[PDB]
């Protein structure tokens, strides 16, 4: 169906629905059975990055050398392409495997928190899943809700209705809707002002309509078909900078070896020698270039996102992970975010006697802490019947009629309809029973709305003035049923607008001494151990005429609140979440300065920061907290200075929340806002990272880079930890390959400078890449979090990636790894059991091999080109670089406190590589391409003896790191 133009009567008759009741269970069934619910090569390809493009060229030019039918050896040339291609597809499959597991955790998280919608059906308004909405349902949504499906407006409960069409049309400015018909069918969607389209957000107003499209038939579903954190741009620069350094050395090695082209090992020709050293340069390039750098990125990000899904935290922005790591300060909302978001009225007071500055007191306490309509009114450990007091009856009238706020039969609990703060005013009226009406004969769903239904019948609701966050009050005007204005709002804001007080039923003007009697108790409830929210309850006994008043401007409603009469004030208890006290404590240990940006009273906010940990109980607050009205009354010199020191902000308007973030960003402070309502939407947008609770508004979820299905605030601390756990893993990844592959460069330069036969065959240089730089390097993405991961200071994006001291340890480790594999091959010539005994100053020039060269006779003939030194160099090179992989588990922590088995993915990786190293040397057909199996008894005891002290070379510098930890 495409019924859009015609009036509301014909579209309701098309579906055969009633606006009051709605569809039934069997009518939704058929409609659900007719339209339905309401809702590989590129995957494998990780090869798009620049570094992968190099080995693909190196694998092709190596494939061309094998096409010449010689390759210096018919079987050896065939191995060079496979060694290069195996490491590329291996790192690709592992990275896709983690993206495979990452997509499996996101889909399971979608089932954990399905989108919700507010509907009217035959079985009060109820909320169900968004996919169960069928065409014909009656849907009523308010400010902050996301439009679930295409809806034809049938009624508007406000003076205006604004809808944000930024997702569908691209218009950032909201447009005003209406229930009037439109003339033309095929007009553009921007001219359709009587339709609510899915995906759009409600900017202002509260409307109710009928659904005309679901699932695929949705208007936004028609078009829906068809870089990360400059660190990666820096990594793309790092990959480009490191490649040019390697490219400069490889072309230099080919020039250094220009004099060795004519050696007899190559065949006695410059062409025969240039090709062999051209393969040396290519084998050195492929070995030195990091292969799994694009793979460790996907590995760490797919590991982190899958760890966040385990803790039930949605990540809507992929790059927003490591931005959390560099977060300097975090500022979060209080209500719903730092509290358990459970409102219930526990205390209440009115005025008893007033004379001059002397005023008396009375305190009414409410038992029970739930949303259930059961409780007892008590005063001084004694029950109180609230029928005698006319002030409590008028107080109950304010709590009931100025509010628009259902028993769950499945779980057997009462759930709130609307906001939680207003819901506590509803259950408060039910507990009073001011008119002494019998409540036992009614059912549970009838008991929860029993006392409010009686007041609704006694006093008719004429019209309502919407709540605004700037004037901090909600005004309603009532009239007895057969043909009074009373307002509730902020205590410090309404009492100033109250010029009268009603002692019992007698109204007398406001006394400045009695005004302070009320505020002192409000502060004691706010700053006490209870930390209660207070709501001033007033009534305007000189109500203005209806049409004499204007409802177009919400800011003009302050004139309508002049000459109020104070009735009373109620207290509400919303305990903080049991994990928030530890969250700020770990944020203090991580250098993150926690800020509380809320709109409630400062007396309530400063008492929280003392309980939670933002402020110490022994700490005093001199200039570390300000109200919104005090924040604007500070000189510009102290205006910015307060943003750096103050860890709490109260009574701020939604326009001031976005500014506080802007003042922090001016000092280059990385911020993170956590909010639940549309109040925080300008702040969530403006901030670097936005956080919205799972029970928060959908507008806050859209602007937030994270959504917490489990609204526990402890996830924020673990979220910053994971962004800091991907950073150090990328450090250990670069820490491993650089410090190891520099020794590969030191190896080749040392053999030429010392005067020994060159270290390894180009195939022997490509093999160590497949073993040392492959799956052992990718397994570093699975490293466990470091011991000091949440105590070390945060990251500054202005500073370079590699520190000055870290560049030193890259060389210090590279000097030993390079000299160990050369000294191993040197050991075979100097003193070897199975080898010759030829020292005589290492016979620095080995080029003299025949015949019985004078003054170097030699015990035997020329034994160069023998595999025993070459394999000795590779046996240690593979072994010493596996011992270096154990050093990359932590940054500065000793290995006796970070055991090697903390990373299970690496231990099994080294055993697979060492077995692959052993499978290669010991299986008879393989040592033709490779050269010769070494000795088992004596050599491996020497390989282990040489490859072991590299662990000592690393832990002694961690001792220096444990002595003092500075970048340098
Ligand atoms: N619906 C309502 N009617 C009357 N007064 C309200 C009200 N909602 C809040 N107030 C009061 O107005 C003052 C302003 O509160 P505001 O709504 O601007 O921030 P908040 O802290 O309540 C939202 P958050 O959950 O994000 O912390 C509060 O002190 C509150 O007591
Ligand atoms: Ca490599
Ligand atoms: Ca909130
Ligand atoms: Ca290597
Ligand atoms: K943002």
């Amino acid at each position: 169906e495409n019924a859009h133009t015609k009036t509301v009567e014909e579209v309701l008759g098309h579906f055969g629905v009633n606006e009051s009741t709605g569809l039934s269970l069997e009518q939704v069934k058929k409609l659900k059975e007719r339209w339905g619910s309401n809702e590989l090569e590129l995957v494998i390809e990780q090869f798009e990055d620049l570094l992968v493009r190099i080995l693909l060229l190196a694998a092709c030019i190596s494939f061309v050398l094998a096409w010449f039918e010689e390759g210096e050896e018919t079987i050896t040339a065939f191995v060079e392409p496979f060694v290069i291609l195996l490491i590329l597809v291996a790192n690709a499959i592992v990275g896709v495997w983690q993206e495979r597991n990452a997509e499996n955790a996101i889909e399971a998280l979608k089932e954990y928190e399905p989108e919700m919608g507010k509907v009217y059906r035959q079985d009060s308004v109820q909320r169900i899943k968004a996919k169960d909405i069928v065409p014909g349902d009656i849907v009523e949504i308010a400010v902050g809700d996301k439009v679930p499906a295409d809806i034809r407006l049938t009624s508007i409960k406000s003076t205006t209705l604004r809808v944000d069409q930024s997702i569908l049309t691209g218009e950032s400015v909201s447009v005003i809707k209406h229930t009037d018909p439109v003339p033309d069918p095929r007009a553009v969607n921007q001219d359709k002002k009587n339709m609510l389209f899915s995906g759009t957000n409600i900017a202002a107003g509260k409307a109710m309509g009928v659904v005309v499209a679901t699932g695929v038939n949705t208007e936004i579903g028609k078009i829906r078909d068809e870089e990360r954190t400059p660190l990666q741009q820096k990594l793309d620069e790092f990959g480009e900078q490191l490649s040019k350094v390697i490219s400069l050395i490889c072309i230099a090695v080919w020039i250094i070896n220009i004099g060795h082209f004519n050696d007899p090992v190559h065949g006695g020709s410059w062409i025969r020698g240039a090709i062999y050293y051209f393969k040396i340069a290519v084998a050195l390039a492929v070995a030195a270039i990091p292969e799994g750098l694009p793979a460790v990125i996907t590995t760490c990000l797919a590991l982190g996102t899958r760890r966040m899904a385990k803790k039930n935290a949605i990540v809507r922005s992929l790059p927003s992970v490591e931005t959390l790591g560099c977060t300097s300060v975090i500022c979060s909302d209080k209500t719903g975010t730092l509290t358990t978001n459970q409102m219930s009225v526990c205390r209440m007071f009115i005025l008893d006697k007033v004379e001059g500055d002397t005023c008396s007191l009375n305190e009414f306490t409410i038992t029970g802490s739930t949303y259930a309509p059961i409780g007892e009114v008590h005063k001084d450990d004694k029950p109180v019947k609230c029928h005698q007091y006319d002030g409590l009856v008028e107080l109950a009238t304010i709590c009931a009629l100025c509010n628009d706020s259902d028993y769950n039969e499945a779980k057997g609990v009462y759930e709130k309809v609307g906001e939680a703060t207003e819901t506590a005013l509803t259950c408060l009226v039910e507990k009073m029973n001011v008119f002494d009406t019998e409540l036992k004969g009614l059912s549970k769903i009838e008991r929860a709305n029993a006392c409010n239904s009686v007041i609704k019948q006694l006093m008719k609701k004429e019209f309502t003035l919407e709540f605004s966050r700037d004037r901090k009050s909600m005004s309603v005007y009532c009239t007895p049923n057969k043909p009074k204005m009373f307002v509730k709002g902020a205590p410090e804001g309404v009492i100033d607008r109250c010029t009268h007080i009603r002692v019992g039923s007698t109204k007398v003007p406001m006394t400045p001494g009695v005004k302070q009697k009320i505020m002192s108790v409000i502060r004691e409830w706010g700053s006490g151990s209870d930390t209660l929210r207070c709501l001033a309850l007033a009534t305007h006994d000189n109500p203005m005429r209806r049409e004499e008043m204007n409802l177009e401007d919400s800011a003009n409603f302050i004139k309508y609140e002049t000459n109020l009469t104070f009735v009373g004030c109620v207290g509400m208890l919303d305990p903080p979440r049991i994990e928030v006290a530890s969250s700020v404590k770990l944020c203090r240990q991580a250098g993150i300065r926690v800020i509380m940006i809320t709109g409630d009273n400062k007396g309530t906010a400063v008492a929280i920061c003392r309980r939670i940990g933002i402020f110490g109980q022994d700490e005093d607050v001199t200039s570390k907290a300000f109200t919104g009205r005090e924040f604007d009354e500070l000189n510009p010199s102290a205006q910015r200075e307060a943003c750096l020191n103050a860890r709490c902000f109260a009574r701020v308007e939604p326009s001031h929340k976005s500014k506080i973030v802007e003042f922090l960003q001016s000092f280059d402070e990385i911020t993170a806002m956590t909010g639940d309502g549309v109040n925080d939407a300008p702040a969530l947008k403006k901030s670097e990272i936005g956080i919205a609770m799972g029970s928060g508004t959908a507008v806050a979820k859209t602007a937030s880079e994270m959504v917490l299905a489990d609204d526990n605030f402890s996830t924020i601390v673990a979220a910053v930890e994971e962004g800091r756990a991907i950073y150090n893993n990328m450090k250990q990844f670069i820490r491993y390959l650089i410090s190891s592959n520099v020794g590969e460069v030191v190896c080749i330069f040392l053999t030429a400078a010392l005067g020994f036969p060159e270290a390894l065959i180009p195939v022997q240089l490509l093999w160590v890449n497949l073993v040392t730089d492959g799956l052992p390097a990718t397994a570093l993405g699975f490293n466990p979090p470091d011991l000091d991961i949440m105590n070390k200071p945060p990251r500054n994006p202005k500073e370079p990636l590699i520190s000055g001291w870290l560049f030193f340890r890259y060389l210090a480790i590279g000097c030993y790894v390079g000299a160990a594999t050369v000294g191993a091959a040197a050991w075979w010539f100097i003193a070897a059991d199975g080898g010759p005994r030829v020292t005589f100053y290492q016979l620095s020039h080995f080029l003299q091999c025949k015949e019985d060269n004078p003054d170097f006779e030699g015990v035997d003939c020329a034994v160069f080109e023998s595999p025993y030194p070459m394999t000795m160099a590779l046996s240690v090179l593979v072994t010493i670089e596996m011992c270096n992989a154990l050093n990359s588990l932590s940054e500065n922590q000793s290995l006796l406190r970070m055991p090697p088995w903390e990373n299970i993915w690496l231990v099994g990786s080294i055993c697979l590589s060492m077995s692959l190293h052993f499978l290669i040397l010991y299986v008879e057909p393989l040592p033709l391409i490779f050269q010769i199996t070494p000795l088992n008894l004596t050599q491996w005891l020497m390989v282990l003896k040489i490859s072991l002290p590299v662990i000592l070379m690393d832990e002694t510098l961690k001792f220096v790191a444990r002595n003092y930890l500075e970048p340098a």
